[PDB]
């Protein structure tokens, strides 16, 4: 088990493109990969479970992941969250 603890910080959080991505990069690992937030946890890799968190600018989420490439999976949602999914 890989985790790490994370700000959102583009302008719509977990919303509209940022949330595509987010979940277009959670599927590419074979890993199993969650997402809390204020004692809610939900499937990385779902959208509707995604949205139902109601992640805005500012708000920090803790992210989990257990298998084979568990560490790689990590790695990448870190990297995209800190170019701001592709923002200034």
């Amino acid at each position: 088990m890989k985790e790490v603890t994370i700000e959102i910080k583009n302008k719509t959080g977990l919303h509209a493109r940022p949330a595509a991505l987010f979940v277009q990069t959670a599927s590419k690992f074979s890993s199993q990969i969650w997402v809390e937030k204020d004692n809610k946890k939900v499937n990385a890799k779902s959208i509707m479970g995604i949205m139902s968190l109601g992640v805005s600018q500012g708000n920090v989420v803790k992210l989990s992941a257990e298998g084979d490439d568990e560490e790689e999976a990590i790695k990448a949602l870190v990297d995209l969250i800190e170019s701001k999914f592709g923002e200034e």
